[PDB]
C-alpha cells in the first residue's frame, strides 16, 4: 500500500498475516471458483450434462485468477458473480457453459462468507487455547504467592497472585466455550435461489425435489460444515453475524478487564509486562501492550451494534443494505480480535512479579486486617476481649495518622510490640501475622480450578 | 401517585409476574430464603444452631418491615446489615446467628443470580407460545404464494408460510439461547469478601471441607446444579453480558419481524388484530433492548481486580429493564400472532402486476420447446416489456405484457399455453415443502418440551 | 408506591424530586391544559367563536385533574388525548365545545415533550454550575500543590492537584455550554396537523393562510420559546432527541473520567471523598456510582440514534415507547449523577504528606538531568555524569523492586564524593516545586479566562448544598 | 494487493482527497511542518537556530523517507524519535534544532488535530451541495400532491417537495453542527509530556512569556485561532465524542432520507437517478434496486455505531493520559470520517436527477382520497378493497345514488387533490428563502463541482 492513501492499522499494523489472507480478495474468490467446482461435482453426480473433463479444468484453474479482466468485465457488467463467471469461463474454455449452472449470486457471495467466518473462528480457537494454557502455567506457579486483594481498589482479604490470574483465565475460558459453541453450530446457506425457494435448481432438475435436497446436502458436506439451513432468504439469516460478534464483543470485555488489571498492578510495582529484546549496550516501564490490548478490545465491543442495528431492518428476503456494513464490520471484528489474542500471548510470556513490593504493600495493609486475630490471641492467653478491643482501636488510629497524616509507613504491629499490655502475645506476632495464613482457600482453588474446568477444556484443542 | 416518574416499564408495559421478580418484596424475601438455606447448611456441618432458630427463621421468611430496614439503612449506611438486623427484630432467637460467617454478597449476588434464572424461566413459556401460534399460521398458508421481495422489489414468488417460517428460525434461535443460558447460569456460593472464603474458613477453624461442602450445599438448597469455583467478591460479571446479549440478539428478531409486518399493512397484504400500533411498539421496545447490551459489555471491561462498586447501580437498572422490555414484547407479539388476518385477494392482484415481467424466462423456454430462437424471443420480449413497463410507470396503468403477448401473431406457438405458463403455484419453488420440513424437523421437537 | 412490585430505582432511589415531577403525569397532563388554555387564547384573538368565561374557566381548572375519569375515558376511548378533552370538558362545562378546535393528538403530546427536554436542561444547568464553581475553588486553593503527574499510570512529570482539577473542570465547562446552546435551540413544534401541513388550521380559517402563520407564532411565543419549526412531519424532527442525548452521553463521559480518577486517587491514599456525619479505609462509594450511572448515561445514546434513523415518512409511531423510557430515564440519570458529584464536591479530603512521600519516592529518578546539567556548570562532563548517575539510579531501582524498600538514589549521590562539586545544591535541585513546570500559572489563567465568566449567571443559585 | 486484507473505506468506497488526509504522506509531513512552525518561533523568541537551518526544513518537508522512519521506529522503540532521526539524515544543518524542546504530542497531536479539521473541510462542501441539489428538488415538486404516510398507512396528502423539505432540514442541521465543531476545534500547541510546559520552561531558562508567546505562536502558524490553556498531555478526549456524536447525527439523518427513497421506489413514486450507462438506453430494466441508497443505510449504520468508541475512550482515560486511546483513534477517527465522505459523495449522486412518476402517484391519491374527503363532501368501498383488492368505488357509489343529488355537480372539484395539501407548497418557500438559502450561500463558488 502506498504511503499517499490510508491503509487500515488492522491490516498493515496490526493483525497476522493469516488472519489478512482469510479476509483478503484472493482467499474470497479463489473460494468462489472453489464453490463453483463443488457444484460442478454435485451436479454431475446427480446425472447433469457435466464431463470430468470440464470438472478437471476448473480444478487446474482455482487459483489462477485474472483480476483486472475480472475488474474490467464487472465494468461492463455491473455484476461482481458474472464477471468472474465470465474469467472463470475464459481460463476453462471447455468448463464455461456450466460454471454457475442453476445457482444465484449468493450460491458463491454467501456461502464464501460463511466458510471466511468459520476459518476465521478456527484461527482465533487455538490461540484463545494458548493463551490460557500460558496464563495457567503462570496461576499454578503463583498458586500460593499472597498479594493484597482490592474491593473498590481498597484493601481487602489477601488472595494469591495464581488465584487472582484464574479470575482472568475463566472469563478467557468461557470465550473459548462460546467461540468454539458458535463455530460448530454455524450452517451452510447450501443451494437456495433468489428468495430461498430453491426455484431454480428445480427447474433444472424438473421438479425433482429429492435432487435439490441431494444437492444442498453435497454442496454443504463438500465445504465441511455437518449442517445447512433448511430455511433461508436470499442469505443465511444476519441473526447469525450477531451471534458471532457478540462473542468477540464479550471476548473484549474480558480482555479490557484483564489487561485493565495488569495496567494498575503495573502502577503498584507488583507485575509489568515481560522484559523485551536487549538492544545492544530502565527503572520506568510502560504497560504499552495491555495498553493496546484495551484500545482494540474497546473496538470489538463498539462493533456489535452493527450487526444488532443489520439484523432489525432487513425488509423480507433480503434488502442489500447489510452489505457495505459486513464488509467492514466482520473483517474488522475478526481482524481486531487476532491482534488482540497475538498481544496478549506476547504479554502471557514471561509476565514480571516483584514479590517484595507485594510483600511490602501487604505488612502496610494486614494489620489492619488483622485485629480480631490478635483479640483472639490475647483472651486465649487469658486476657479480657473489652479491654484488649479498646487498646487495639486506639493503636490502630494512632497507625492510621501516621500513615494518612504523615505520609508514614504502618507502624501497628511495632506499637503492640512495644506495648507491655501486650506481652501475652508478643512471641506469637509473626506467626499471628503471617500472610499466608490471610489468604483463605486461594491456593486450593487455583488446583482445583486448573484440574476440573481448565485442562479438560484445553484437551480437545491439543491438536492446533 | 400522578405527582412522581413511574417507569413505564412497572406501570403501564410488563406483566404482573416480571414486575415482581423484580420486586424489593421478591428480593428481600430471597435474601431472608438464602439465610435460611445457609442455617440450615451451617446446622448440618456442626455449628451451634438450633431446630427452633432455623423454624423461626423459616416462618418469617415473608414477614419483612420495609420501613424498620429503610430505616436501619440511613442508620448503618449498608443496607445488608440493615436487612439482617431487622430479621433479628421478627427473629431474636435465631439473630446471633443469620448470616454467620458470610459476606453481603451471599445474599446481594446469589439473589441477582436467583432472579436471573426466574426472569430466563418466565420468558421461555412465553416465546415458545409465540412460536406455536406463528408454526399454526405457517403451516396453514404454506402453499398461498405472494410476492416475493428483494431491495423491497418484486423477486421469485414465496409463499406467506415460508416467510413466516423467516420469523420463526429466528425466534427459535432465540429460544435455544435463553434456555442455553438459563441451564449454564451457575450459583456464587459462599464465597467471601474477596472470593477466598477466608472468612468461612476461619469459622470452620481451617478446615477446607467445611467450607466445600457449605458451597455445594447452599448451591444444591438454590436449586442450582452447579457453583463457581472461581470468583471474586461476585459472578464474573461476563455473565450479564452473555444474558443481556440474547435478549439483545431477541429483539433485533422482533423488529426485523415487526418491520415486515408493517410493510405488509402498508401493502394490504396482512393485518394485525386502521395502523399496526403493537408491531410498532414492539420495535419501539426491541430497539431498547439492543441499546442496553452496551451497559454490561462496558461494565465488565472496567471492573477493577476482586470487583469495584461502579457495577452496582448500572445493574439495577438495566437487568431489570431488559427483562421488564423483553416481556412486554413477547406479551404483545403474543397478541400479534394470535390474531393475524390475511387478505389473498390483495396477495393475488398484486402477483399478478408482477409476475409477467419474472415469467419472461419460461415463455423463451416455452417458444424454443415448439420451434424458436432464443435470440429473436428475446428480443421480442424486450420491446413488449419495455412498453409493458411504461404503461405501469409513465401512464400509471395496470401491467398489460400478457395482452401485449397475445396480441403479438409470433407468440401463437405459445398461446394457449399462457394461462399455465403464469399459474404462480409453479412460481414458488419449493416453498410449501420448505415449511413442512423445517415444522417438522426444525420447530415441533423445539416445542414438545415446552407443551 | 408497592414493594410487591418494580419500582425504577431513578425514580425511588436515585434522582431529585424535582426532576421526578418534570417526568411526571402531572405535570404532562397540566401541560396539555396549559397549551389548551394558550391555543383558545390565540384563537379568540384572530377571531373565532370563543368567549372570556370559556377562556376564564380553562385557566381556572389547569390543575384541577380528575385522573381516574381520564383513565376509565381512556379505557373506553383508547385515545389518551380525547380522553383528556373529555375530562377538561367535563369540569370546563362551558368551554368544553371549543377545547382542542382545529388541533391534532400532538399539538399537546409533542409541544409537551419539548417543554419538559426544555425544563429539564433548565434543572441540570445549575446544578452543573454549581460542580464547576466547587471545582473551581478546590482547584485555586491546590493550584501550587505539587502532585505526582501520570502517564500510562505510571510516574511522569509533576503537575499539581489544582491543575489536574482544571482537567475535569475544562470538560464540565463543556459540558455546560453544550446543555446551554441545545436548551436554547430548542424549537417548538406549534401547530402543524397530522402530517405537518397544516390542513385542520387551513379549513378553520377558511383558506387564510395569515392567520394559520399567526396562530403557529402566537402559541410559540406563548409557551416561552423563541421560535418554531417552519417544517415538521407529524413531529418534531427525532434528530432533536440525538442532539440532546449526545449532549447527556458526553457529559457522561466527563463524569466517568472524573471519578475514575477520584477512585485512583483514593487507592493512592492522596485524595478522598469527603467525610460524612476518620475510619482508615473508605471507600470512593459516591464516585463508583456517578460512573455507574454516566455508563447508562453513555449507552442510552444509541436509543435516539436507531429511532431516527428508522423513522419513515411523516412519522412512524415506534419512536413512542422508547422515547417514554430514554428521554426520562437519560434526564433522571444526569440529574442524580450531578446531585452526588456536586456532593463530592464539597469537601474533598487531600493528604499532602502522602502525596508528598509518593514524590520522594519517584523524583529522584525525574531529577538526573538536573543534576547532569549542575554539575557541568561546575566543570564535569556531560557524557561522565551520565554513566555515573545511570549505575546509582540502577542500584537505587533495584532497592525499589528487588527488595520492596525506600528509593535511596539520593542518599547514594550525597555518599559519593564525584557529586560533591553539587552535594551543597541537592535540596534545591530536588525542590518539587520547581518540577511542576508551568501548572500554578496555567491554573490562574484557565479560571480568569475561561471559567468564571461561565459561573457569572449562576452567582444567584450558587451558594446551596 | 489482493493477498492482503485491505479496507473497502480506502480502496472501494472513500474519495481520494478524504483518503490522502489519513494517509502516512499526511501525517509525516504534518510533522514536519509543525517542526518547520516550531523552529521559526523559537528563532524569534531568540533560540540559537539560524535562517539556513529553518530553510534546510522547509525544503524538506515532502521528502519523507517513509522506509528508512519505519526501520528506525524498530532500532529506536519510538515513532517521533524516529522521525527526528530521519529528518535529521535529510537535513544535517538542523538536525541539532529539529524538535528542541519540545515532546512527542507536539507533533501527534496537534496533527490529529489538523486531521480533523481537514477532514471536517471537506466534508462541509459535500453537504452543502446535496442540500442544494435536494432544495432544487423540493422547489420543483413543491405543489406536486402525494399521499403522506404515517404509520406508513394513508394519511393527510403532503407533497413530493414538503416531504423533501423533511430530508432537507435534518441535513441542514447536520451542516450547522458540522460547521460549529469546526470552528470550535482548539489547538493543543506546546504543552509537555504532562501539559505543564515544563520542558519549554527550562528550555526558556524558566521565562513564562516565552513560553506563552511559543503556544501563541505555533497556534496562529497552525492556522487555529485559539489554543487550549489547559491540557494533560494530549487534548481532552472529549473533542473526539464531539466530532464522532455529529457524524453519527448525520449518519441517522442519511439513514432516514434513504430508508424513505427505498420505500418510495418500492412504491415506484420515485427513483434513483438514471445511471450514466442506462440514459436514453432502450434496455432500461423494469425493475430497479435503490442500490446507492441501500449502500448509504449501510454505512451511515456504521457511523452511528462507531459513537461508542469516543465515549468509552474518554470515560476510562487516567489522569494526564493513558495510552489505551491510540489503537482505537487510529481506526475510529479515519474511518469515521472515510464513511461519511463515502455518504456524501453517494448522497450527491443520488440528489442528481431524482425519477419521479406523478402517473403512479396519482393514482395512489385516487385510491385513497375518497375516504379522506367525506368530511368535505358532508356540506362498503373499503370492504371490497380490503376483500377484494379492487379499486375504490366509493365516488362512483355516490353518483349514481339519489340521496346525493344536491352535492354530485361538485364532486370533480370536492376530490381535488391539490385542495388536500394543506400549506405544503408554501411550507416549501418560507423555508427554503429563510432557512435554506442562507445558509448554502457561503458555499456558491464551489456548488456546480460534479458528483464523484
Ligand atoms: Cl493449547
Ligand atoms: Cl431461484
Ligand atoms: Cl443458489
Ligand atoms: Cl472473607
Ligand atoms: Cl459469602
Ligand atoms: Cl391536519
Ligand atoms: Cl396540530
Ligand atoms: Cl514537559
Ligand atoms: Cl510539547
Amino acid at each position: 500500500g502506498s504511503p499517499d492513501s490510508y491503509r487500515s492499522p488492522l491490516a498493515s499494523r496490526y493483525a497476522s498475516p493469516e488472519m489478512c489472507f482469510v479476509f483478503s480478495d484472493r482467499y474470497k474468490f479463489r473460494t468462489w471458483r472453489q464453490l463453483w467446482l463443488w457444484l460442478a461435482e454435485a451436479e454431475q453426480t446427480l446425472g447433469l450434462p457435466i464431463t470430468d473433463e470440464q470438472i478437471q479444468e476448473m480444478k487446474s484453474n482455482l487459483e489462477n485468477i485474472d483480476f483486472k479482466m475480472a475488474a474490467e468485465e464487472e465494468k461492463r457488467l455491473r455484476h461482481d458473480v458474472m464477471a468472474h463467471v465470465h474469467t472463470f469461463g475464459h481460463c476453462c474454455p471447455k468448463a464455461a457453459g456450466i460454471i454457475h449452472l442453476g445457482a444465484t449470486s449468493c450460491y458463491v457471495g454467501d456461502n464464501t462468507d460463511l466458510i471466511i467466518l468459520r476459518n476465521a473462528l478456527d484461527l482465533l480457537l487455538p490461540k484463545l487455547a494458548r493463551v490460557i494454557s500460558r496464563l495457567a502455567d503462570f496461576a499454578k506457579e503463583r498458586a500460593s504467592l499472597p498479594t493484597l486483594g482490592f474491593t473498590h481498589f481498597q484493601p481487602a482479604q489477601l488472595t494469591t497472585v495464581g488465584k487472582r490470574c484464574c479470575l482472568w483465565i475463566q472469563d478467557l475460558c468461557m470465550d473459548l466455550q462460546n467461540l468454539k459453541r458458535v463455530r460448530d453450530d454455524l450452517r451452510f446457506r447450501g443451494v437456495k435461489g433468489t428468495t430461498g425457494t430453491q426455484a431454480s435448481f428445480l427447474q433444472l432438475f424438473e421438479g425433482d425435489d429429492h435432487k435439490v435436497e441431494q444437492l444442498d446436502k453435497m454442496v454443504t458436506e463438500k465445504a465441511g460444515f455437518k449442517r445447512a439451513f433448511i430455511i433461508t432468504g436470499q442469505t443465511y439469516t444476519r441473526k447469525v453475524d450477531i451471534e458471532v460478534l457478540s462473542v468477540l464483543a464479550s471476548l473484549g470485555a474480558s480482555v479490557h478487564k484483564i489487561c485493565t488489571d495488569i495496567r494498575l498492578l503495573a502502577n503498584l510495582k507488583e507485575m509489568e509486562e515481560p522484559f523485551e529484546k536487549q538492544q545492544i549496550g530502565p527503572y520506568k516501564r510502560n504497560p504499552m501492550r495491555s495498553e493496546r490490548c484495551c484500545s482494540l478490545a474497546r473496538h470489538l465491543m463498539t462493533l456489535v451494534m452493527d450487526p444488532l442495528q443489520t439484523a432489525s431492518v432487513q425488509w423480507f428476503e433480503r434488502t442489500l443494505d447489510d452489505s457495505a456494513n459486513r464488509r467492514i464490520c466482520l473483517a474488522e471484528a475478526f481482524l481486531t480480535a487476532d491482534t488482540i489474542l497475538n498481544t496478549l500471548q506476547n504479554i502471557s510470556e514471561g509476565l514480571v512479579v516483584y514479590p517484595k513490593v507485594i510483600e511490602r504493600r501487604i505488612r502496610q495493609e494486614l494489620p489492619f486486617m488483622a485485629t480480631e486475630n490478635i483479640i483472639m490471641a490475647m483472651v486465649k492467653a487469658g486476657g479480657s476481649r473489652q479491654d484488649c478491643h479498646e487498646k487495639i482501636r486506639v493503636l490502630s488510629q494512632q497507625a492510621a495518622s501516621v500513615v494518612k497524616q504523615e505520609g508514614g509507613d504502618n507502624d501497628l504491629i511495632e506499637r503492640i510490640q512495644a506495648d507491655a499490655y501486650f506481652s501475652p502475645i508478643h512471641s506469637q506476632l509473626d506467626h499471628l501475622l503471617d500472610p499466608s495464613s490471610f489468604t483463605g482457600r486461594a491456593s486450593q482453588q487455583v488446583q482445583r480450578f486448573l484440574e476440573e474446568e481448565v485442562y479438560p477444556l484445553l484437551k480437545p484443542y491439543e491438536s492446533v
